[PDB]
């Protein structure tokens, strides 16, 4: 299975997955000072999922490497908030993390793979 580009399009469903998990609702928009005025104090680099998605379509990742770097910062984004372990948008970002990591795991092999056969 040695297609360099493949990865993009699984992103892409993958991404589609993610938007239909009530999970994800915290995550799909950058988030609004109005409601959290403090972010940008506590966060360097905010990140969403709307974003990873026009990223993605804008051409601006070149492996899943990439994108896969931007998910992990909204999780570990919504860990730097969290005032405890117990609150609710933190317990979404956990169990979104897990379905999240677990789809991409073959996505990142593929690709390694795919280069590696374009090395050889
Ligand atoms: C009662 C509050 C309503 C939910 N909002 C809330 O607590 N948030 C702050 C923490 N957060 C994030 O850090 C984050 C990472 C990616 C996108 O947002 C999620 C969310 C916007």
């Amino acid at each position: 299975s040695y297609d360099i580009q493949a990865w993009k399009k699984q992103c892409e469903e993958l991404l589609n997955l993610i938007f239909q998990c009530e999970d994800s609702e915290p995550f799909r928009q950058p988030v609004d000072l109005l409601e959290y005025p403090d972010y940008r104090d506590i966060i360097d680099t905010p990140m969403d999922f709307a974003t990873v998605r026009e990223t993605l379509e804008a051409g601006n990742y070149e492996s899943p490497m990439e994108l896969c770097k931007d998910v992990r910062l909204i999780f570990s984004n919504s860990k730097a908030y969290t005032p405890s372990k117990r609150s609710r948008i933190y317990s979404m970002s956990l169990r979104l993390s897990a379905f999240f990591e677990e789809h991409i795991s073959s996505v990142l092999s593929d690709y390694k793979s795919a280069l590696r056969f374009h090395k050889r």
